[PDB]
């Protein structure tokens, strides 16, 4: 068929002919007039029954000869005299003209379609996602009129209480009924032009203009609404999406459409809201101005089961007025003022031009309405009764379908309307069965409903009680909500295989992810023997600190808005925002690496940097409250996050705005001093004390009450507890600043000797100055061997990979290898006694030194970068050398553009040679640097150093060179200058941060560097290794000092979440925003109130007169 | 448009011939200068512009191998027909 | 306590409310039985409950102990007897 | 322009009509210039396109690259990216 729509659905056509009129108004032989003016109970004319066999049944008059027991026919059975057929219509209405050619859809189906057959097209054919609500509108069919307030206010709600939910509004479609006014709201309050509220307007095939235009299989019906008042067929209202053109076989008349409307409104109450919720999608009913049949069908809902509620609004008009007028009377139904039933019937008499014989049962119909004054939510539009109508509808469903507060909560959890919950469920005395609240948290978590999580926490859900092992196993193992495909890709990687078919994730498998994401030696609670034993076993089946487990969940499941919510709660907020930043960042790098799904990788690096900026903005807030304790917050062992540190994490997330913040730069300096007080002391005295060891004793140290915030080593804290003299030499030599200035004076004694050897002639054997030099590099090599073996990891593959990843561990390896190549060729060589420097092996190693020397002078930029003025230029000399490579390629294209012609034009008798590789590159390079070779330009001139190069064509080179240098100096060299000017301020505000971040890795290499410099560091290796064959810097806080510190972090977080609140709520652009929103809501209650005053004074002067 | 004028119904050939050929509103003198260029001559005295003449402008303005609905054989045949 | 949250001052040492509690109308009295113990306290709004939970926004408590449970009494004695000695301490 | 469809091909034809009119103005002087009144009219259409590409590229980077190469068939079997190149629209 190529169309499932017409494969399943059918169409009704009057396949028989039933006249309904006999009397010849004109032209006594009725056969003539019966052709054109005698219609069937088919509605269509007897000749409009084409129906090819029935077209030949346009015989003399038609089927059933004139007499035929005259009153015989007059029935038109819709069963056999109206058969079915495959649908000839199905398309997309264009609505040509009125707003950007808004679309809608239809089929033209028969009402034969069983209720379940009608639901199983709306979802899968038209891709209408299942609703959370249904706002069938059962008011007046004939057009009616409203007041400017109620017109727009009810247009606020049908947009508000339906855009939030799914809200398949059920209308009549036509531009005359309630369908009329609802569409007018859809334009005035035009929502964000998107999939807005998809109104599913059931239309009859009866009162419909352009019915022929609808007859097209996959046809864009060029539809146009004529407002011709002479017209009688009702045009479809403009603002309606998908239509259901119910086909009864007839035209012009009502009927079948009402049958479908129950029969879809009853199966959508049989479909479930969501996999998590067990309820069915509820149904409401709204009444605008009603009518006689309306007052009947309003009631039957209040009677029939399930109790479909109703939202009959009072202000609209004729019927709805009185159905609400009686709500102001008839208290609890059965109680009935018998003196008012003549009065209200007198109001019924005047509105419907209504009869008194019929005044008992219509009045009676309003009684059982009033016997059910519990779910008939008579919205008093006038006042603030129950709220704006948006809330009234959603409030009508909860209060009235005999539903537990849980069952009320699970619905609002689906709608994602919290305001309903805070003010109609979390109101007052209410049963709140505690197990229920727990189960609701399980649902708000799996989806993403942060706002109900906050709500439930703020109404008694202690996560300690609600975070057991099997519950949290689900929270990873749910497709019932926003999911991250990485997590099921990470787990199958670490398991090194393929997940079995079902595979509910175990929390062990998560630990193997976070220990892989965070990395290094991070060891999570899940993998440890305690958890791994109580887990396989199954308040021990709870967790100690739950929001540390949910925060690693919302960050593996890419639920930021939860992570920001679960981060700000709990404790350790600065370690949670630097673990998160390391989880995401370590997820983002997996995304870029493996491409099995969409990228997602820049969505995370923005999520990480959002956590890696709350930490930094929380360090500042602490550093601005107590600079001392705020440096304890960076070094206290955490013990929930793998015996780690709020500053070793940032370094692992490579977060520079923290490691290069001013509190991680004081501490790094207070750690750089050591026990020394280099505030009271001076750098002269360090060097003076290193070479005069007794001068160590004339130094101003710090007390162990000043070194509180500094992390100290294992035995370092042992000393201070249990200043004596042996604790002066230990305190100095184990200071980083001393470890530094005790190397820099061996290294600057290395470079003064190796340089002395490089420069001075070199004999068969090394000299005293040269053995000390070999000795440094050897012991400096070992110091880098040992720097690998003790680089705080278990994976040799990862230690070696992080060692060579630092700029100098390579260069040192280049410089250490080369030197022993050098010593290899220098010492491991023969000796040509008659003349040294003939042995090209000796020479070779000789010249390894003279070039290896350059590696060691650039070391000094490691030592020289300790300064805060210098280092940020040493880091610039690299960030330009990179960013300038392409200006410099051009300058080498300009250099061969000149050198190849200059060398060809001048030296034309050149056999192939390697000097043709120098001479095309040599002079044009020195030209850039002040040289011009002036007596070589114009080689035929008298003043020539090259009077032999003169010959045919050599007059071209002054021109080539003129163009060359113009391009070099006046264009390309000033393109460098211009480059270095405009990349200076950038690279200067980066090379600082790159420097302040390499400072960590520099200082915290001296806290584990030995004491002794690398000529005689070997003793501190000897006396660390043979003693090792016989068998970090932590913050030691007593017990109360942990307590005072936690009280400080809590205090500083509280201010952070309180000052941001102030900087925004008490800014300017926000303050203009409120002043706008106030003066909005003022001016409404100005003109409204001020009107009423004038309606008083015009009366008050008439009351007295 | 927001009260029921579907341009499909209201854009017939003779109507749109006027819309170019009106001094009854803000006019552009280029258009009467462009048309006399592509025709490579001088417009006769009255000269209501034909939509063919517009195609010879837009195919000249847009340029290259742009071929407009007006110059094509379908339109050029239903036009001289009417 | 409801005022202390709606009008939540700058989160600091705010107004330290010293709420004298009886050992009488008090839920989770057993949870309070701990020497240097962080009582994992949780307020149940169970309407079937009868013991009165401590209000949320209150700092330091005085759990007056009369030896009995569920009933009022002794707590009112302390309240004069601190409100009368603080009128004996000087402002500054 | 804002009505109908093909709004990105209509704003790059327009920008090419005006721009190609402006160049006729400067070339032949039989009336007042008008030629900078158009180049501001073109660049006004040649900036709604670009601000409509961004809005698409910020909604689905894939389909928004189909919007640049689908044969149009109302605008001479052409492309919403061969037009811009003809209007020499760099943004
Ligand atoms: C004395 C006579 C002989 C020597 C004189 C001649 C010496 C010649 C010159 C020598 C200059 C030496 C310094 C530069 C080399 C890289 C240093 C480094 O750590 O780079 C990186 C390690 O990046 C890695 O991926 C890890 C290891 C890379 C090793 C590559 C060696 C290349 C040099 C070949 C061997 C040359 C040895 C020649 C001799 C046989 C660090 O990062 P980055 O570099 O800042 O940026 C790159 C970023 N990246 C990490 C993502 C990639
Ligand atoms: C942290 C990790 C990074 C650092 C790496 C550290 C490791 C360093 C890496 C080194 C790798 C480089 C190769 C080895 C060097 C020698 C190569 C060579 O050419 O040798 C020559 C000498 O060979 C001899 O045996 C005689 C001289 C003594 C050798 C001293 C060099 C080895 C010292 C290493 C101490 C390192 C231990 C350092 C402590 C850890 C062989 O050739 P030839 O004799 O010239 O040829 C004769 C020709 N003729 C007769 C014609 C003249
Ligand atoms: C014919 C001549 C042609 C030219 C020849 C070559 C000469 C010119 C070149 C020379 C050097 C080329 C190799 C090293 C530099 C490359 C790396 C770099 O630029 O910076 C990078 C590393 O480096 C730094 O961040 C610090 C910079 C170190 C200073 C370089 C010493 C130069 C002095 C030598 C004096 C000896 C002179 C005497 C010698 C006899 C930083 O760059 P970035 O932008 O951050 O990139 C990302 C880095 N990341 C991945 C780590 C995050
Ligand atoms: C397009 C953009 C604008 C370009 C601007 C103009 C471009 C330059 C225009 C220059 C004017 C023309 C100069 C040459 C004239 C003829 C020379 C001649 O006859 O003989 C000369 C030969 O030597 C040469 O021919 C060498 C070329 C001259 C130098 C080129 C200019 C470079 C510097 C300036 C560039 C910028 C200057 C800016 C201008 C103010 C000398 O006489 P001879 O005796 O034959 O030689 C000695 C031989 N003997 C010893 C054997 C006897
Ligand atoms: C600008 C202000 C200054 C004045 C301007 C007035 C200009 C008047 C100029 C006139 C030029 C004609 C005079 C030379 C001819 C006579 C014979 C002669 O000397 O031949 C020489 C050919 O040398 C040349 O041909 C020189 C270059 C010619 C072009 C002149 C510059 C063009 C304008 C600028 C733009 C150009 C592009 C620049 C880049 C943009 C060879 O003589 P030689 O070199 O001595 O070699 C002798 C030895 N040998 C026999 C072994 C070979
Ligand atoms: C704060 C500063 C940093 C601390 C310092 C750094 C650490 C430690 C510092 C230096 C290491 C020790 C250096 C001295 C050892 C050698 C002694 C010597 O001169 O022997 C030699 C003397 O003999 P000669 O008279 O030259 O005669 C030639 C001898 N030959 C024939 C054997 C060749
Ligand atoms: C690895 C780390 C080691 C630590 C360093 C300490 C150990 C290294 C120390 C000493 C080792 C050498 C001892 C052997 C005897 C010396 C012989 C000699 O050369 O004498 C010369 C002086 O000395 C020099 O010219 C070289 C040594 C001193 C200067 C260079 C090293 C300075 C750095 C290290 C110290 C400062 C460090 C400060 C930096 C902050 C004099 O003789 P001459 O010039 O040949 O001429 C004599 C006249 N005649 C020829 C006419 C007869
Ligand atoms: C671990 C890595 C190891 C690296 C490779 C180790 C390579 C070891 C290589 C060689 C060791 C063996 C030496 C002898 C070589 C054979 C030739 C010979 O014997 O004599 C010839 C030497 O000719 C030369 O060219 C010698 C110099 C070559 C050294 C090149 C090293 C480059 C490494 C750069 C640094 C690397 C940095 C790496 C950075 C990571 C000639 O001399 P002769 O015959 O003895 O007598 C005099 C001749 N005459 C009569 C003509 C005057
Ligand atoms: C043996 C007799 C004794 C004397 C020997 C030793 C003499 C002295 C040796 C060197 C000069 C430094 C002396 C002044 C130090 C002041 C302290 C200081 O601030 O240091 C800074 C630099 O610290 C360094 O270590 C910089 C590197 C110096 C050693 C390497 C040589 C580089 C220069 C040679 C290049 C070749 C040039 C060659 C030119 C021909 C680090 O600290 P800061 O962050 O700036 O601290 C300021 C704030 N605070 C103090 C509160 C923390
Ligand atoms: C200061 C510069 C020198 C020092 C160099 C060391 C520092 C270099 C560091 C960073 C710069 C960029 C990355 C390193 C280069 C890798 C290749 C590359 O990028 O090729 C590019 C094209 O490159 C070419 O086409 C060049 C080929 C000829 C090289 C000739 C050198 C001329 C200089 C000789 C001297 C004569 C001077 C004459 C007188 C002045 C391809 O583009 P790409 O790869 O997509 O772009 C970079 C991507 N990346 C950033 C992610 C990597
Ligand atoms: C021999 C090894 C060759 C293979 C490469 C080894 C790889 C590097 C491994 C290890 C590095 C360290 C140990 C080996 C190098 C130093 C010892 C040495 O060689 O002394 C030499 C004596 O030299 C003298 O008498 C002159 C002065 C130096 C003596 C003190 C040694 C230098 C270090 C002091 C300060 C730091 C130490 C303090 C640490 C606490 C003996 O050398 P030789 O060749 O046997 O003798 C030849 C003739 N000669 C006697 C005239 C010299
Ligand atoms: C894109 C850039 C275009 C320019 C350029 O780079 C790339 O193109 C390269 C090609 C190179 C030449 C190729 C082969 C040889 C043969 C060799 O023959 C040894 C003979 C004998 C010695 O006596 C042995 O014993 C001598 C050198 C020579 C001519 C090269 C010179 C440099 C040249 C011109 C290079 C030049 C810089
Ligand atoms: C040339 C010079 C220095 C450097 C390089 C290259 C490559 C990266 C390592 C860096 N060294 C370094 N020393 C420091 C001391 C204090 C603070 C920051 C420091 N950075
Ligand atoms: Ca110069």
């Amino acid at each position: 068929q190529k169309s499932w729509i017409e494969s399943t659905l059918t169409k009704r056509e009057c396949v028989y002919i039933i006249p309904s009129s006999k009397d010849p108004h004109r032209c006594l032989p009725g056969c003539q007039i019966c052709q054109q003016l005698v219609r069937c109970f088919c509605g269509r004319l007897v000749k409009q029954h084409a129906c090819f066999t029935a077209s030949l049944a346009m015989k003399y008059s038609d089927v059933k000869l004139g007499e035929h027991f005259n009153q015989a026919i007059e029935e038109w059975s819709v069963e056999k005299h109206t058969e079915q057929s495959p649908t000839d219509a199905y398309g997309v209405i264009n609505f040509q003209g009125g707003s950007h050619s808004y679309r809608a859809k239809y089929v033209r189906l028969s009402y034969d379609t069983k209720p379940e057959i009608i639901l199983q097209l709306l979802l899968k054919e038209w891709q209408m996602e299942l609703p959370k609500l249904v706002i069938s509108v059962h008011g007046g069919m004939q057009k009616f009129e409203l007041h400017p307030r109620i017109k727009q206010l009810l247009g606020k709600g049908l947009i508000k209480a339906a855009v939030t939910t799914g809200a398949w509004i059920l209308t009549g479609g036509v531009n005359t009924g309630v369908a009329k006014h609802v569409g007018d709201a859809l334009k005035e309050h035009a929502s964000r032009s998107s999939r807005k509220i998809c109104t599913i307007g059931i239309a009859p095939w009866g009162v419909i203009e352009n019915r022929n235009d609808l007859v097209g299989r996959d046809v864009v019906a060029p539809y146009q609404t004529l407002l011709n008042p002479l017209s009688k067929l009702n045009v479809l209202n403009n603002l309606h999406s998908h239509f259901i053109l119910v086909d009864d076989g007839t035209v012009g008349k009502y009927g079948a459409e009402v049958r479908l409307r129950r029969e879809l409104e009853k199966t959508i109450n049989q479909q479930r809201i969501h996999a998590r919720i067990g309820q069915g999608v509820p149904v409401v009913a709204l009444i605008f101005e009603g009518g006689p049949n309306v007052i009947l069908t309003v009631l039957e809902y209040l009677q029939e089961s399930p109790p479909v509620p109703v939202v009959v609004c009072e202000g609209t008009g004729r019927a709805a007025d009185l159905l609400a007028y009686i709500h102001k009377q008839t208290e609890e139904g059965g109680n009935l003022p018998d003196a008012a039933e003549p009065d209200i019937i007198s109001t019924i008499k005047k509105t419907f031009n209504f009869g008194q014989s019929e005044a008992v049962h219509l009045f009676q119909t309003m009684m059982e309405c009033m016997k059910k004054k519990e779910l008939i939510t008579v919205f008093h539009i006038g006042s603030e009764d129950h709220q704006d109508i948006d809330v009234a509808i959603l409030t009508a469903l909860l209060k009235g379908t005999n539903a537990s507060a849980f069952d009320q909560l699970i619905l609002t959890l689906a709608w994602d309307r919290v305001d309903i919950a805070k003010n109609h469920v979390f109101v007052y005395g209410q049963q709140w069965l505690v197990g229920s609240l727990e189960q609701a948290m399980l649902d708000a978590l799996v989806m993403d409903r942060v706002s109900f999580v906050k709500l439930l926490i703020e109404n008694g859900v202690s996560m300690h009680k609600f975070l057991t092992i099997p519950r949290l196993e689900e929270l990873y193992n749910t497709k019932q909500g926003p999911t991250n495909p990485m997590l099921f890709h990470l787990i199958r990687d670490v398991k090194q295989g393929n997940l079995p078919p079902g595979y509910k994730i175990t929390l062990i498998d998560i630990g193997l992810v976070i220990e892989y994401l965070m990395g290094g030696t991070y060891r999570c609670t899940y993998t440890r023997k305690r958890f791994r034993l109580i887990y396989n076993s199954l308040e021990t089946k709870r967790f100690p600190y739950p929001l540390n487990e949910l925060l690693i969940w919302a960050c593996l499941m890419k639920r930021q808005v939860m992570a920001r919510f679960l981060w700000q709660h709990g404790e350790e907020s600065m370690a949670k925002a630097l673990v998160a930043c390391k989880i995401y960042r370590s997820m983002a790098y997996e995304a870029k690496q493996s491409d099995l799904v969409d990228d997602t990788s820049e969505e995370l690096k923005q999520y990480s940097n959002d956590f890696g900026q709350l930490a930094v903005e929380l360090l500042e807030q602490s550093f601005r409250q107590d600079e001392t304790m705020a440096m304890k917050l960076l070094t206290y062992e955490l013990k929930n996050w793998s015996n780690s540190t709020c500053l070793k994490l940032a370094v692992s997330s490579r977060l520079r705005p923290f490691v290069a913040h001013t509190c991680t730069q004081m501490l790094l300096s207070d750690m750089w001093m050591g026990r020394l007080n280099m505030r009271k002391n001076s750098w002269y005295k360090v060097i003076l004390s290193i070479l005069v060891p007794p001068a160590i004793l004339m130094l101003e140290y710090k007390t162990k009450a000043e070194m509180s915030h500094i992390p100290q080593s294992q035995d370092a804290h042992q000393m201070t507890m249990e200043l004596p003299i042996t604790r002066k030499f230990y305190a100095f030599y184990h200071a980083p600043i001393v470890k530094f200035w005790f190397n820099t004076l061996a290294y600057l004694g290395f470079l003064m000797l190796y340089t002395f050897v490089v420069l001075v002639k070199m004999e068969q054997l090394p000299s005293v100055q040269e053995w000390i030099v070999i000795a440094y590099i050897f012991t400096y090599a070992i110091e880098k061997v040992r720097e690998v073996f003790m680089s705080e990891a278990g994976k040799i593959s990862q230690k070696i990979k992080v060692w060579f990843s630092d700029y100098f561990n390579v260069s040192d390896t280049i410089a250490i290898i080369s030197f022993f190549v050098g010593f290899g060729l220098r010492f491991g060589a023969k000796w040509n006694y008659i003349n040294a420097y003939d042995n090209h092996v000796f020479v070779a190693g000789r010249l390894i030194y003279c070039l290896n020397i350059i590696f060691w002078y650039v070391r000094l930029l490691d030592f020289l970068a300790v300064n805060q003025q210098a280092g940020p230029y040493v880091m610039m000399i690299g960030k330009m050398v990179a960013n300038m490579f392409y200006i410099v390629v051009i300058m080498a294209l300009v250099l061969l553009s000149f050198g190849v012609p200059r060398k060809a034009i001048l030296y034309p008798h050149e056999e192939p040679s390697w000097s043709l590789a120098k001479d095309i590159v040599f002079h044009p390079y020195w030209m850039i640097f002040g040289e011009v070779y002036a007596y070589e330009i114009d080689v035929c001139a008298n003043d020539s150093t090259l009077p032999t190069i003169c010959g045919p064509g050599t007059w071209l080179t002054p021109f080539l060179q003129a163009v060359y240098l113009f391009v070099q100096y006046i264009i390309m060299v000033n393109l460098l200058i211009a480059f270095f000017n405009q990349v200076y301020l950038q690279v200067k505000a980066i090379s600082n941060i790159v420097w302040k971040y390499q400072r960590y890795h520099f200082i915290m290499a001296y806290h584990e560097k030995p004491v002794l410099p690398p000529p005689l560091i070997i003793l501190s290796h000897i006396v660390s290794l043979f003693c090792c064959v016989c068998k970090g810097p932590k913050l030691f806080l007593t017990e109360e000092d942990q307590k005072k510190l936690h009280d400080f972090e809590e205090q500083c977080v509280e201010m952070y979440f309180d000052e941001k609140d102030d900087k925004f709520n008490s800014g300017s652009e926000e303050r203009i925003r409120v002043t706008f929103e106030r003066v909005e809501q003022m001016s409404i209650q100005i003109k409204e109130v001020g009107d009423r005053v004038n309606y008083i004074k015009r009366s008050l002067q008439s009351l007295d007169s």
